[PDB]
C-alpha cells in the first residue's frame, strides 16, 4: 500500500545527509566542485549523475521536487521561481511558431495574458473556449494542435471542468499534451493524472508553501518531457530558477499541507454556508454546493471541496468595496492558500489585466469577490463577515 | 559631484526603515495588504505607488535594483532569478516572430543556445557575427533588425569589442537596441551606457553577489523599456522572479564589490603575468596585457582589467585535464566572480552545448582554460599553478 | 470576548509594516540608526521607545514575543536562543549566592544538571523534591527560598503536577516565584498562569516552532520581572540572543500551532491506546488515560492531552534498543514536538547526564522509551510499532 | 609554510559535502538522526564522534569554528549567539563562588556590568585595575586568582595593554587564565596567543561578520578547556546557541575579512589624520599615532592599526551632538566593524550603563566620540566630517 498523503508530505523522497540531519540542509550555493575534469564533462554531457550549477539542478530543490512528484503521482517534478514560470517553461518548451494551443477561457489573469499576447507574438495560435462544455475541445482541434490547457476549479469563478472528458477529446489525435493548473486543489485534493492529464502545474506560492512568504512554481509529469523542460524551458528560455532557500521553505510548508488543506476546506464549507444565507449576499459559488454547476464532476475529482469561495453581493461592486474595506480579521490582498484568510476583488485586481469583455464572457463579473479561507477559528471568521455584511443592511 | 562607486555600492538608494534598521529587513512575503479596495485597484492600474505582489515588485528587490541602476548610471533596473532570465526577459519582451537579432558569435554557451535554438523556433531571425570587426554589424543590418547583442570581454575568450563603434553602426538605422552583457566587468569596471549601449544585463550570480551562493540576474536601462520588461518579460513570459532573501544577499555581497574587484584585478594581473612566461603555456588572454588586441579599447572601456584570465596550454586537451586535476587551491567548477578562485574547461563544460564548429570559429579551442581569480594570496595562487604546471612538464 | 487561540496564533500582536507586507519582514540587522543623539541617549536611558541593538531588542523578535505573551496570557515575553537560555536567564536574574531553590526532581536532563551543578557552584541552595506529593513543597521552604520550579507533564515520565496546589504552598510564604516549564504542553494546551504560576518558560525548539529546525527559548510573565531578565539575564549573563531569522521562522511555525497540536494529540491518543494493549509493553504513561494518576488534574490543566507518550517494555533495556533500531517511520533522535514523530531512550540519551540513582528515584528506568507523536497517518504509525514490537516478541 | 591569513579566511577548515557544494550548506536543523541506539548512547557519552543536537554542536557552526581557530592559531573555537555570551560562557565555566578575577577597568560597558554586578552576586571577587601599568596585575593577585581579563585596544578609549607583560604577571602563580577580548583587532591584526594569552574572545558581530546583520560571539583556545565551555557554559549556563543560519552568514562575511580589515585600517589612518588637524577638534586617539600612549606596544601587537578612532571636540558634549546630528554619510548607531562607517557617543550610549565616576576613572570622558571607519571612499568620509565640523566653526 502506497505511503499515505498525510505521511508523505513529511516523509516521501527521504534524503540521506552525511551527518544524519533531521531536516536536510540548505544548499545555498550557485556551483558544485567536480572531482576531476572527466567527471565535469560527463555531467555536462548527461552521462553521469551529480550536480553542476544551481540553474541546472540543486539537491535542496530536488528534495522538494521528489516529494511533489510523489504526491502528484508523476514520474518527476521541476521547481521554478513562480507559478507563471512553471506555466511558461512548460508551454515554451513544448511549442514553436506554427503550433496551436487550446485553453479554457476562464484563467488566472496573468496566464490569460501570456497565452493571448505572448504566445501569439511568437507565432503560436491560441483558442480560448469553455472547456467545461462536452465536445468543445474536439471541435476546436486542428492538425497542429499540441496543448489543451485548463484550471479547475477556475480562478476566480470556481467553474468545474470534467478533466477526463477533456483528455478523451485531446487524446483523440496523436501528439497532444493536456496540462492542468492544479493550484486551487493542491495534490491533497486532486491528482489530475488520474483523469488522463499529462502535465500538472502549480503556483507553489499558494497552498503548497501555504505561508504567504514564497513565490514559486512547480511542473509535474513524465521524466523525459520534464528533462526537456529543465534543459530548455528553465536553463535558457525562462531562467526561472528557484532559490534553494525558498525551496527549503516550501518543503517546510509542505509538511503541514495535509492538515492545512483539511482545516481550510472545513472552515470554507462553514463560511460558504454562512454567506449563502445572509440577506445582503446575492450569490455564493463553492464547489461543495449541490447546486454548483458540475458539482458531480467536482465530487468525482476532488477529495475535499477546497478553501476558495467566490460570492456576489446584492449591492454589487460598491457593496463589495464597503464590505472589503470594513473586514477586520480577513485580510485584503491578492494571492491565496495561506494560513490567514485573504480576500480581493478580481475585476479591479487579479483580473483587471484581462479586458472587461473577455472577463464577462468567461463569467467574471464586476460584483465577484474572491475569498481564500485560512485556519482561523470559523466562528470568528463568520463574525467578521456578519459585522461587515450587516452594515450593508 | 556624483557619489563615488566605492561609497555607492554601500550607500546609493538609501532606504527608509520605520525602525531605523541599519540593514533594511528582508521582505520574504508573497503579497501586500491594501488599506482599502480603491488603493488596490489604483495600484493595479498604475495610478498609485506601493506594492501588491512579489512577482510584480518587492521592497527588498527594489532596494538592490536602485543600487545597481545608480552604479550603471541607468534610469532603472529589474532583478531576476538568473542571468539567463535577465537575458530572456529582455529579448523576449523586445522581439516578436519575424524580428531580426544580431549577436556576437562569442557568447556564454547558454545564451548562444537560447539565441540559436529557442529564438529561431519562435520565428526570430538570428545572425552570429564578429562584432569586434569593423563593418560586420552594419553589413548584417536588415529592415527588421531590432537588437545588436554582445559581451565584452567575451565569455570565454575575453575578446574585446569596441562598444562605441558597434553602437554607432547599430544606431545608424532607427529602432535598434544595443544590449551589452556586462557580467565579466561589473559596474565597477565598465558602465556600457557611457558608450551608447541601451540595455545592460548581468548574471548577478558572478561578481556583483560575489560569494558563489546566489543565482540571479539584472537588467539595467531606461524606465520605459524596463517597465515593459517587468510587465511582460518578468510577469508573464519568464516568471523569473527573484527571491527577496536572495536579493538581500546580493545587496550584502554588493557592499564589498568595490574592494573585491580591486583585489581580484590586482591578483589577476600577477597571475596572468606568471602564466604568460611559463613554458607549458601557449597563450594568455588578459585585457591588461599591453601587447594583446583591443588593449587600448579595453583601456578606454575598463577602469580595471578584471579578474578573468583565459589561457591555452601547448599540450592541448590532455594537458588541460592534467593541470585542472592537480590544482590544490584553485577550485574546479563552473561559474566565476567569487571570492575563491575558480577554473574550468569551456569546450567540455560551459560551452559544450555549442556545436564544436561554432566553438572553434569563435576561438574556443579544446586546449583553452578559463580562470576567475579570487582574493586569496597571489603568491599562493601562483604556487598552485607552478606545482600543477611543472608536473605537466616534468 | 478574547481572540481565540486558533486565530491568535496567526493574528495576535498584529504588526504595522510601512509597505503593508502581509508577512512582516526579517530584521536581520545588528544595530539601529538614531535620528539624532538625544534620541539615542533617551533610548539607552529607557526614556524613549524604539530600537538600539539586537542583543537588547529587535522588531522581528518583539513580534514573536507579543504573540506568545498573548497566547500564555502574560504581560510580556522574552525570546532566547535556546530553551536552556530561557531557563538560565530567568533563574540567574532572580537568584544570587545564598538564595534557595526548590525543584521537582523529574526534569529535563540539562535543567537538572544546571540546577545540581552550576547553581550550586555559585552559592545557590537547591533541593530536588517530588512536588506532585502533597506537603513536600511547604516542608522544604526556607527563609531564603526564592523559586519553586517544575515541569508538567514531566520530561520524560509525564508525571502530572497539581500546579494550583504547588502555587498555594509556595505562595504561603512571601517573595517566592513559581516557574513552570510549559514546553510539553505549549500555550495551546495549558496557560500555567491560570493556576497561580508566576513565570512560564519554553524550549520553543519543540512544539511552538514545531518544524525541528530552530533552537530557541521563551520566557513569559510580568513586565517588571521580564524587564529585569532582559537587562540582566539576556544582556549580560547569558547573551542568549535569538537570531531574528530564527524568530521569524518560529513565528511562521506558530501559525500552525493550533492545528498541529490538535492533530498530534489525536494521533497520540490512538498510538498510546495501541501501545497499552500490546503484550511486549509493561506500562504506558499518557495524560489522556482514564486510569493513570493525575488524570483529573491533567484534565483540569490541559485542554488536550498532548502528543508525548512514554512507555516501558517488559524486556527492558535490550528490548528498547531492538525496537528503536527496527522502527522505519518513527525517527530515532532526541528533541520532540515536530511534525515528524520522534523517539529516544532517556537513560542513555536525554537523561544520561543525570546520575543513575537520581534517574531511578524520579522513575526514569532503563526500559523507558519516550515518544513525541507527529502528524503522519495514525494507522501507519501504529503499523510501524506493530512490526517493530512483533519482531521483539517473535 | 602556514596557509596565509588572506587565503585562510576562505579556505581554512575545508568541508567535504557529499554533493561537492562549493559553499557548504546550511544545517538549519535542531536535531540529528542516530543510525541505532548504541551510536546515540556513544555520542552522548563522548565515546563517538558525530552530531546529536544543535545546542551541543552543528556542522555549519563547526565549519565557522575551525576557520576561526585556524586564524587565531588556537586548537579550537566555540561559537555563541553574542559576544556577551562568549564572554559569559567562558568566565561562568571557569569560575565558582570564592574565586577571584582581575580585569582591566576600561571595558565595553556591558562586560563591565557583567563583572561588577553579575559575577559579584555569584560570590566571585573582582578587581578593576589599569592593566596597562607595569606590575599592576601582580600587585592584585591572591591565591584564589583564576582569571586576568582585558581588551586592547580598549573600548572605547583605545588604550593599549602590553599583553605579554600581563601574561608574565598572571602566569607567575599556577592556575591562572588570561583572556583577551580581541574584537577591536580581529585575527587579521592580532593573535593574542602569540603573547601568552590562554583564551581569546570576540564579538563576531563586529569585524569578523563585518556586515552589521548578525549578533554572535566566539571563544578561541585549547580544546580541553573549550570542551568544558561547550558542555557547561553553552549547554547549561548560558544556552547561548548560535543559529546555524547566522553562523553561515558569518562564514560568508569572514571570506572578505582580510580585504575589509586592510581597507578599513587604511581609510581610518586617513580619517584620523584629517580629524587631528581640524581646528574644531581638540584630541584624537588612534593607535597608529606615534604620540598615542603605548604606541610601541601597539606596533608590536598589531599588524595594522585598526579602523577605530576616538576623538574629542573643543566644544565637548554639546559640540559632539551637533556634529553627530549633522553627519550625512557616517551613520549614527552603536556597534562597529561593518562595511559602513558608524559613529556614537559612549557616555550616553554604549557606556551609559557604567556609572560616570567609573567611566571617568577609566579615561572615558563625556566629550569622547567613537568612530568605526568602513570601506567608503576616504575623501567622501573626510568631506562629511569637514562640512559637519566647519559648522562648529
Ligand atoms: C497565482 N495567482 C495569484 C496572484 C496573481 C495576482 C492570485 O490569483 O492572487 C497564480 C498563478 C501564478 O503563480 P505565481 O507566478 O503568482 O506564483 C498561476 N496559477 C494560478 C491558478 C494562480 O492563481
Ligand atoms: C560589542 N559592543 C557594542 C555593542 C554594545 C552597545 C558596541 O560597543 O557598540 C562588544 C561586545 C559584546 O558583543 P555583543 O554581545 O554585542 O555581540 C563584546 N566585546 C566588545 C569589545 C564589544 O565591543
Ligand atoms: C553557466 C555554466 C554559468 C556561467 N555563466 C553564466 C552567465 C550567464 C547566465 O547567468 P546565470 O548562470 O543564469 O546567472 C549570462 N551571462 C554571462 C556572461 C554568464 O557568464 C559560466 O560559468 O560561464
Ligand atoms: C535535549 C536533549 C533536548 C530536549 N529537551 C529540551 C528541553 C529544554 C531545553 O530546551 P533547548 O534544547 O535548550 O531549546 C528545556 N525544557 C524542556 C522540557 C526540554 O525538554 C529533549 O529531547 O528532551
Amino acid at each position: 500500500e502506497r505511503m499515505t498523503p498525510a505521511t508523505a508530505c513529511i516523509h516521501a523522497n527521504p534524503q540521506k545527509d552525511q551527518f544524519g540531519a533531521a531536516i536536510p540542509p540548505i544548499y545555498q550555493t550557485s556551483t558544485f566542485v567536480f572531482d576531476n575534469c572527466q567527471q565535469g564533462g560527463n555531467r555536462f554531457a548527461g552521462q553521469e549523475s551529480g550536480y553542476i550549477y544551481t540553474r541546472l539542478g540543486n539537491p535542496t530543490v530536488s528534495n522538494l521536487e521528489g516529494k511533489i512528484a510523489f504526491l502528484e503521482k508523476t514520474e518527476a517534478c521541476v521547481a521554478t521561481s513562480s507559478g507563471m514560470g512553471a506555466i511558461a517553461a512548460t508551454v515554451l518548451t513544448i511549442l514553436k511558431a506554427g503550433d496551436h494551443l487550446i485553453s479554457d477561457e476562464c484563467l488566472y489573469g496573468c496566464t490569460h495574458a501570456l497565452f493571448e499576447h505572448a504566445l501569439t507574438k511568437f507565432g503560436i495560435q491560441v483558442d480560448f473556449i469553455n472547456t467545461a462544455i462536452p465536445g468543445e475541445v474536439k471541435k476546436h482541434m486542428k492538425p497542429n494542435t499540441k496543448i489543451v490547457y485548463f484550471e479547475t476549479p477556475a480562478n476566480p469563478t470556481l467553474k468545474i471542468i470534467d478533466m477526463e472528458r477533456v483528455c478523451k477529446d485531446a487524446h483523440s489525435q496523436e501528439g497532444v499534451l493536456v496540462i492542468a493548473d492544479n493550484t486551487f486543489c493542491s495534490p491533497m485534493i486532486t491528482n489530475p493524472v488520474d483523469f488522463g492529464v499529462d502535465v500538472v502545474v502549480h503556483s507553489a506560492t499558494k497552498y503548497i508553501n501555504g505561508h504567504t512568504d514564497v513565490v514559486a512554481g512547480l511542473i509535474c509529469g513524465k521524466a523525459d518531457l520534464l528533462q526537456q523542460i529543465r534543459m530548455v524551458g528553465i536553463k535558457d528560455i525562462t531562467g526561472s530558477v528557484i532559490s534553494p532557500h525558498d525551496a527549503w521553505l516550501i518543503t517546510r510548508g509542505l509538511s503541514t499541507l495535509n492538515i492545512r488543506m483539511k482545516a481550510e476546506s472545513e472552515n470554507a464549507m462553514k463560511v460558504a454556508e454562512y454567506l449563502k444565507s445572509h440577506p445582503a449576499v446575492e450569490k455564493v459559488y463553492y464547489p461543495g454546493f449541490e447546486d454548483h454547476e458540475g458539482h458531480d464532476i467536482a465530487k468525482k475529482q476532488m477529495r475535499m471541496y477546497g478553501s476558495m469561495i467566490t460570492f456576489i453581493l446584492k449591492s454589487g461592486f460598491e457593496g463589495a468595496k464597503k464590505l472589503l474595506d470594513n473586514l477586520k480579521l480577513i485580510t485584503l490582498a491578492v494571492s491565496l492558500g495561506g494560513c490567514e484568510s485573504l480576500i480581493q476583488h478580481p475585476a479591479s485586481m487579479t483580473h483587471a489585466v484581462v479586458p472587461k469583455e473577455e472577463r464577462e464572457a468567461a463569467g467574471i463579473t464586476d460584483g465577484m469577490i474572491r475569498l481564500s479561507v485560512g485556519i482561523e477559528d470559523a466562528d470568528e471568521l463568520i463574525a467578521d463577515f456578519k459585522q461587515g455584511l450587516d452594515a450593508l443592511l
